[PDB]
């Protein structure tokens, strides 16, 4: 028992941090096979950045301008090119850490664990959620840019993130692994503002499953809604609509506990109405949306 | 910016994590040197729990009844001791994977990384604190014992607990690596109740002091207070007493933010006795005492 915030195992993707200089600027790569993924801002002065022409700054860069370091221990660059937002720079040496991989592109919704890295090296390792804006809340200092988000099925690390900025309001924004942003985001030095940061409304649901399972049953009550009903109020408090679909996805919660959806999500209309009056819910004085209804099966059942 | 419960990388501690198997029994074991180290209980049946005689069930145990399983390779073992509640197999590989390490006792307050396990196979990383009443609050399952507790200092793994229990509050308890249990508690299926869960308060500070330095500043008042002020309130609401030892290590944090500590001790004291008032703190409605002044220091530079 007990439910925490976790993240994946970090180890298969501690493996694959190098550090990526370019001129006097100084990131995260991700190397997998023979090649080294980074955000392409590594090739930008603090002065380009204001308004970079990518393709025009690229082409003052040539495959040893790229300076590669895998531990302590140099990669030769023989090509490089830029697709959307990452550059790709091929070594000729393929990682003999390399994972099975996948490069996935995550929806709003979706969580995921991420590991933070200084100069190719790893810092530490926690779990984020593309939020519905297309940010994400992370932890990332300057140099802590090409640190990746994933998730790990068994042993395939699917990639879904790469961290490239910050927004003036203290939020993350990044891309998948084929460069392109999540969100409306862009890699300029720009006024760049976040949208509604809505609540993941199927995630805050899977959260009260594994309030349920895990002994926290106090906000549970005797009352039912309706998908319709529900997103009245959700709508009211910036939540996600609920859809049928998630109703489904989240059938195993309902199966194990015997508690319907529509009657956790009747509690969860109460909670969101009346508040928590001082109380918690899984060492929580806010109703958490950042486990997927699949992260709660999966750390109620302990798959490795 | 942006402030995330972190864990630190888990890679070196996956390189130890073996499967131990003695009888019917299945529980995790570290594999460090020449060495597993694992719950004494893992040569117990359901039934020896009750009342074990731990040096009497050892009698009927020999080297080849323990099964060791490092991925799909059986490990040797070529003897066996008990030291307190752990159980030191000897086998005759050493881990080749085996990181620079200590073995540490932490005092409560300290928090730590917990490579939760089964079956020998990482399923999750979480940070974690030793609270007052030598407790932890943690994920694990049946089968998650023997998962370790640790902290990294560059390439050094600090061991600290080992798990080994839950209490029938839903609490866990466990050793450190010499296998002395912290706190009072005892690897037997008895009536074990946790004392009080008091609030680390100079965690709280720290965590104060990351939120500033993270530009949530709301909870910043125009008062000061003095240590024995202060710890009347803190009395009240069951947070750990504040000491001098306290507001010296809270210096460097003090030193960065210009906020005396004793001012952020009276917005602490504010906060005690007026509540959140529906706001947060780096994304959290009660205040987090999981953040060491140490952790604060770390995740705020980006020590590697
Ligand atoms: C994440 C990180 O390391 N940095 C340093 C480089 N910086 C370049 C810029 C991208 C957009 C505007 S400036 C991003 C943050
Ligand atoms: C943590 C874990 O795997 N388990 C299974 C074995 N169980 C033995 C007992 C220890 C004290 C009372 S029963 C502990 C939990």
């Amino acid at each position: 028992s007990g439910f925490r915030k976790m993240a994946f195992p970090s180890g298969k993707v501690e493996g694959c941090m190098v550090q990526v200089t370019c001129g006097t600027t100084t990131l995260n790569g991700l190397w997998l096979d023979d090649v080294v993924y980074c955000p392409r801002h590594v090739i930008c002065t603090s002065e380009d950045m204001l308004n970079p022409n990518y393709e025009d700054l690229l082409i003052r860069k040539s495959n040893h301008n790229f300076l590669v370091q895998a531990g302590n221990v140099q990669l030769r660059v023989i090509g490089h090119s830029m697709q959307n937002c990452v550059l790709k720079l091929k070594v000729d040496t393929a990682n003999p850490k390399t994972p099975k991989y996948k490069f996935v592109r995550i929806q709003p919704g979706q969580t995921f664990s991420v590991l933070a890295c200084y100069n190719g090296s790893p810092s530490g390792v926690y779990q984020c959620a593309m939020r519905p804006n297309f940010t994400i809340k992370g932890s990332f200092l300057n140099g802590s840019c090409g640190s990746v988000g994933f998730n790990i099925d068994y042993d395939c690390v699917s990639f879904c993130y790469m961290h490239h900025m910050e927004l003036p309001t203290g939020v993350h924004a990044g891309t998948d692994l084929e460069g392109n942003f999540y969100g409306p985001f862009v890699d300029r030095q720009t006024a760049q503002a976040a949208g509604t940061d809505t609540t993941i409304t199927v995630n805050v649901l899977a959260w009260l499953y594994a309030a349920v399972i895990n002994g926290d049953r106090w906000f549970l009550n005797r009352f039912t809604t309706t998908l319709n009903d529900f997103n009245l109020v959700a709508m009211k408090y910036n939540y996600e609509p609920l859809t049928q679909d998630h109703v489904d996805i989240l059938g195993p919660l309902s199966a194990q506990t015997g508690i319907a959806v529509l009657d956790m999500c009747a509690s969860l209309k109460e909670l969101l109405q009346n508040g928590m009056n001082g109380r918690t819910i899984l060492g929580s004085a806010l109703l958490e949306d950042e486990f997927t209804p699949f992260d709660v099966v999966r750390q109620c059942s302990g798959v490795t």
